[PDB]
């Protein structure tokens, strides 16, 4: 009942353990589980919850044949408890969008969806369970914003928004949310020269979001967002240690403020966490497709251009899909300082498993451990072959 | 815990927002979703939830053959939460019943079902969950309601009820009530013909029905009531922008207390929001079959004789069907002025997709922005064939 | 939070309006709704709902064939809510057992199972979701109660058990418990000469139970508990209206402390409720089978010998099937009276439609009206024929 | 809200009745019901839960086909309400793994699960919904626990795990925790010489585990742990009457230090309540197979070596199937002492019934009465050869 303030710094990540997994697909091949894409988690200061866009079908339905498309409709933000299935009867909708961002702000929740043609799309911010504000878009082709939770600290939720080219400049703005009005808004600063999908996390009163530049690098973005102070700035991670998708092989020696040239116009949402010695990146192992996962400590990535890793996890091995990665904590958890989470995306179905109609995904997050605890690997599980 | 007052007047309307959608039909192909019609929204202190008439049976169930009929003793009023499906197992049972209305008034909630033969029918009004008061049919020929919410102002709730011809002089009257009790009611008065469907809202201690003459205008009827001297009065809405269906084309001058003449005996459930130049009105883009939904500014619709559209915004294109819509506001929603919403019942199957045995539908809701938001079409999204 | 306390007297009963349907072998049909028999209602301070023994299986599932079997393993008491259907999602588990009586007495539930061989079978009383009490069998054939709600009054409530043969002498017990322990108990006095499954409600200190006497009489058994003092006494209805099934014509003189002769070993559970001017009798139309359902307004009943009906209202046609039926009221209702209200369960498939393999059921419930309500009836629904 | 401390001696049990039955198996012919094994029971201050490790498929569905392997990514520990099957639908996520345990301490839950590689898996210790502890493997062989419920005492909350060789000499530790963290651990100590799945109860300050010597005895081992001292000892049951399964003939004198030897390299979780003359244990009815289940009463079974059995209870017969069984009190029941009950797994489907491709089960509970009442028999109850 009082707005939550970003107090402590992160606890030390000496390895990853399982957080949630909720083996969607597998149990969706016999039960009414919806067909989604772009999950993300986010707490409550009482629950944490599992969080995604609905493609508006299940996935033993026949309109899932055509979900491949990004941009409908029949697509919503859902969520639903904490390693369930996204099941017809166990959802909550939040709002009616395509792209999406939500975070709670110690007394209630703000969720963001857009809709609309390409040419003509809007978002209405929704504080507690309500429309509050509606802003129309500025450069006239696909309003879209980050694909996972905000942070705010005391009353405060900056969200980031891209509108304009996926595949040249475009113009990208960060807003300052109290309780759903709009305190002020910016256009991008820094070094950066794209952004699309950034993952956030927060601690010690500043906010660290790591984006994905479609345009040019397959090194990430990174915007540092000062709540009280409403301003931000913008590099790249310094690191040779690349974590983009498609991408070239990692150099020797990385750049701090502009791209890494050699894949242009594609990638994939990540994440990472930034904090001196005590950082870790992921990404996919696969340099050319989305497949494989895995968590690296490459201390100093940002600043150093010659880091290498120091330590790794196998999250998924590499046969198996992955897909969109994001960073969440649980800002109301008891303790001394914030444990460092995180989720992929397990994609199956088209374009890859070509062999069925549809594209849908399950869920595996992890959070971090001051111990050194062995790995195990968290595959999707289910065999397309069930389907045919 | 006290009443509710209509303190506030309405924000302005300068464009319409997505609020709810379900995509009930679509999900309705694989999952045990219920057979509806007559839909509606309605707002309790802390949440909105979806309303309609249900038919017994699930979509993909054998007995939905056959659901195109009205009434029947299968049929009852349920709610489920906001962008959800009416599904058999997340659905609330308000009453038993063919036709129906229902408010909150602060305190709790006023629900009222129908049931009987043509000949002999009965309304019973619900009251915190409990049954309170009952009222038998008085012209004996099916005693019908609103069909869309009530609205309530410290206490008394109007309710208008028809009894008698859809197709001749009928008998209406407007029933107050106060905690389930009748406290009055009137015959009806004014220079309205016949009233069938009224959808209302309320703003300034008024409360506004925009009905549905069933004999013969093609312009719609207005009650304009008084909550706290109890009393009413009826007139036509005067602009020549004709929003019954089926109706002849739109006049260069129209009438505010006779009907329009041209099409006899048949129409559809409609609404208005009346507010001096801030007057919107809603229609089917199709003359003469439920088809297509729009809305069009005309400013001072209900006085001005000659008053054509200043703005417009496309609901649902003309290609794809739509039915009922009703008007519903949150009364309980924080800011300085009521925001005016609206849906539409997308109807899908008999009489026109006779190519399946029986009727149902999905449902699209509004809100309004003081914003000029881009606009969507809204489309119920199944693929009829999928059902063969 | 205090022990309710029989206060009110019954309000005048000029006709029945509907109260909850849920039709359940409808939806059944495509749903996983649970098989059933045995319905009952009963209220708590906060909300009313519907109860059923089990079976165990859902009525499409493959272990329905065989459920015409009365005791079993697989049985249990189950409770959904309100006018929605016993689906295996939305049930609540009571207690294990094949015999079964529920009552709220203000504070929280008391709920009794019986499971057990026919030789060997145990009472365990559920006091606030807990085992308090059991009770062994006393004549090792059958123990069995009322299978509808008990009345408490101050916190003690009393429940009737029978233990013996079916078609012969037995013996009953009338227990009295409070909070889930035995206060006392008694053997059956008065003139009653068998009992098997009584119907009980409570206005002004008194409980009033008509029940079934399976030996010889077609006149119903009433006991009257005095619940301060502990006590009862049994008689016949008077009336020459007989409302057991099968029974023979009604006669023109009745018996007010002997059976009625004509049929033996057979019956069905009813209800009246007892009121001196203001006594209302239900019944089956058919004397020879559970078909149709009637409500008789019959002056006197219990005392005037010679009584004939006075008013009449038809609940289910004759040629729809019908079953059991039970008292309930909602004694937490605002009001200066308790409203009288029953169910009739509609049992569908074995024995009368073999057509199918299994046997289930929906229900109708019913409360009382002041006013002179025009009549509908009210039949189960379901088509046998789609289940084949 | 202050912690729950054993103060009460157990109740005398002078037999066994119905607590709860889910009928598991038989429902999931033709509803969603999840895979299963290794279920348990625990209560909370305000109700008691069923529990199981999931294998996250139905019954119905395909990925159902090899799900009598016990590790895999795919399982978690899951609960849902007493007496229901654990549905897609209806049960919570506690925690991902396939070894478990959880209790309530009265202020709040702690639940354990293991996860990993057979050579690298991790404990992780989640108390009020969230992650706090972690632990490493320190014999790197399947880190294993109790597969039932813990129990605490004022805060200290006591668990076993077993790290190393089922075959062998093996490491087993017990852990103290106090609100998920760690206040101590020791290495076995007495003379038990294997440990594996302990099933505990509390009573009068001390806490009793009967556990299952996987290497060579057919008696069972006893850890007693005193939780304020935190300290135990070890000891196996006097008693010639053998609990075990497979395991041979009853000798005339048993063994109170040393196992018991006939068969090794296997054998069935158990449980006994050891309290001097009311002192009951329970067993397969099969000496070579998981098939039937009966309690015996062993007047001092834990001291006399050659006690045989006083009074019995036969709970599963010998033709049908049961499975592990593990004991639970609910300490926040009203009255003097506490009341012992117990679970049995009805395991259906391979090895066995190997004419299906999956392994899954029911429950059946029971709790004790100072009365002396009936038997009747518990079986799973499904038919396997309609899932063909
Ligand atoms: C029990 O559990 C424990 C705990 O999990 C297990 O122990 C863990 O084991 C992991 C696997 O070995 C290990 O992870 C590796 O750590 C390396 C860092 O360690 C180095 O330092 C130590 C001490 O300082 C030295 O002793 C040691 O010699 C090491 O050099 C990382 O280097 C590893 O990551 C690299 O390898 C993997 C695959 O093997 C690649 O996918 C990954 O991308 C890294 O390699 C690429 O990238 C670097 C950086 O640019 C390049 O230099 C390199 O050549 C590779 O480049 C190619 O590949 C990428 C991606 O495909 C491509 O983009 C690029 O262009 C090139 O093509 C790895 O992270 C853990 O650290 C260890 N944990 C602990 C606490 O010990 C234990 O094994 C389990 N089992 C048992 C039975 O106990
Ligand atoms: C991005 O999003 C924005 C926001 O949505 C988009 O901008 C909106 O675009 C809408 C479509 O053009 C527009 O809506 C129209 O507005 C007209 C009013 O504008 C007039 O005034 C302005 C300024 O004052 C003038 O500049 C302009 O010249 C206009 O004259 C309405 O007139 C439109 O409604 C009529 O047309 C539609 C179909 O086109 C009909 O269905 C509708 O019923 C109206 O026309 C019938 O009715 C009238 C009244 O009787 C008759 O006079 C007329 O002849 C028609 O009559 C026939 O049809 C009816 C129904 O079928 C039948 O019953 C009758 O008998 C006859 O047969 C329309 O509402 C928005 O106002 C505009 N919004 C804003 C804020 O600008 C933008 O386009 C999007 N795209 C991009 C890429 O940016
Ligand atoms: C609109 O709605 C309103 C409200 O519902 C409708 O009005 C109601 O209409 C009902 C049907 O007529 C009516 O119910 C009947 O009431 C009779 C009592 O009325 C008598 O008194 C009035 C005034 O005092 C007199 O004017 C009138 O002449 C009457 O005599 C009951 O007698 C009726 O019950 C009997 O008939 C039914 C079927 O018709 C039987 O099933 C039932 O069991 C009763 O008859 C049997 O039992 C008696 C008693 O032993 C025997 O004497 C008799 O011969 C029958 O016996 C055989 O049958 C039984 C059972 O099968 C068997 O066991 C036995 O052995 C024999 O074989 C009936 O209850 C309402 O009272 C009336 N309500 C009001 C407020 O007016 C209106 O019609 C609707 N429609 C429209 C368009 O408005
Ligand atoms: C109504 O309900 C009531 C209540 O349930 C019913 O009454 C109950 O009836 C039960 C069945 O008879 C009865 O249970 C038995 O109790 C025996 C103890 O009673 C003895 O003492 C009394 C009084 O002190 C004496 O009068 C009497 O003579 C008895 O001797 C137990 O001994 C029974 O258990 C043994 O039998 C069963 C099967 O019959 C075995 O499965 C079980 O394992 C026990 O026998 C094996 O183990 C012992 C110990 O080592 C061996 O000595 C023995 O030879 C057996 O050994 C073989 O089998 C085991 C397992 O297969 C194997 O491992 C081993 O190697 C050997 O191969 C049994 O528990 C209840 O006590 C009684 N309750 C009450 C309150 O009265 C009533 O019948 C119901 N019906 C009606 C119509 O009323
Ligand atoms: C956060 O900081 C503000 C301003 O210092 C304070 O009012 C608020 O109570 C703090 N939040 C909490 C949860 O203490
Ligand atoms: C999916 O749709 C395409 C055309 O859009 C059609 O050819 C294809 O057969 C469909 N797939 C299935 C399995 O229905
Ligand atoms: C509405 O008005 C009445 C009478 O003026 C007042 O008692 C009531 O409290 C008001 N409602 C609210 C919510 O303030
Ligand atoms: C629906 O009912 C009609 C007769 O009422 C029957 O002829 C028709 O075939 C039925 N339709 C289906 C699909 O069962
Ligand atoms: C019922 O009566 C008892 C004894 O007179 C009293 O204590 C109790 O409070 C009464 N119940 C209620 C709800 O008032
Ligand atoms: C039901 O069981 C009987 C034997 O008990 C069997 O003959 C019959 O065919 C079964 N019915 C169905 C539909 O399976
Ligand atoms: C348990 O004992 C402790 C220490 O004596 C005490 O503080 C606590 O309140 C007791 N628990 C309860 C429920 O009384
Ligand atoms: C199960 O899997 C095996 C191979 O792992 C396969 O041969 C078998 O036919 C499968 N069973 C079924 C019913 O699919
Ligand atoms: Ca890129
Ligand atoms: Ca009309
Ligand atoms: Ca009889
Ligand atoms: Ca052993």
């Amino acid at each position: 009942r009082d707005f939550n303030n970003l107090t402590k710094g992160l606890c030390t990540i000496n390895s990853w353990h399982i957080y949630g997994k909720d083996n969607a697909v597998r149990i969706g091949e016999d039960s009414d589980v919806l067909v989604t894409r772009e999950p993300y988690v986010s707490c409550d200061p009482d629950e944490c919850r599992f969080y995604a866009l609905s493609q508006g079908t299940t996935i033993r339905g026949k309109h899932s044949n055509g979900t491949i498309h990004d941009r409908s409709q029949y697509r919503a933000l859902i969520s639903w408890p904490l390693s369930s299935p996204p099941t017809v009867y166990n959802s909550r909708v939040e709002c009616i969008g395509w792209s999406s961002t939500s975070c709670h702000d110690g007394k209630t929740r703000m969720s963001i969806c857009i809709s609309g043609p390409n040419n003509n799309a809007s978002a209405v911010i929704w504080y507690n369970r309500r429309p509050v504000t509606e802003i129309n878009t500025w450069a006239r082709n696909i309003l879209r914003t980050q694909e996972s939770e905000c942070v705010c600290h005391n009353g405060v939720c900056p969200v980031v928004f891209t509108d304009g080219s996926a595949t040249g400049p475009a113009e990208t703005r960060i807003y300052y949310f109290k309780e759903g009005k709009i305190l002020k808004w910016e256009p991008l600063a820094g070094t950066a020269k794209h952004i699309e999908e950034c993952s956030c996390y927060g601690e010690r009163a500043e906010i660290t979001c790591t984006c994905r530049d479609n345009w040019q690098g397959s090194n990430r973005p990174v915007i540092r967002i000062d709540p009280v102070a409403m301003t931000h700035t913008s590099q790249y991670i310094c690191s040779p240690v690349l974590t983009d998708n498609p991408r070239p092989n990692d150099p020797t020696v990385g750049k701090c403020n502009d791209p890494y040239p050699g894949n242009n116009n594609n990638g994939v949402k990540g994440f990472s966490y930034l904090d001196g010695v005590n950082t870790w990146l992921g990404r996919t192992i696969s340099r050319a497709s989305r497949s494989g996962y895995e968590m690296l400590k490459v201390p100093n990535a940002l600043t150093d251009d010659k880091s290498k890793p120091t330590q790794g996890q196998t999250i998924v091995l590499n046969t198996d899909w992955s897909g969109y990665s994001g960073s969440f904590m649980d800002y109301w958890a008891e303790g001394e300082c914030y444990r460092a989470c995180f989720y992929v995306e397990l994609i199956r179905g088209r374009p890859k498993e070509d062999k069925v109609w549809w594209t849908s995904n399950s869920i595996v997050s992890m959070c971090s451990s001051t111990e050194f605890l062995g790995q195990w690997d968290w595959p999707d599980g289910a065999k397309i072959e069930y389907f045919l």
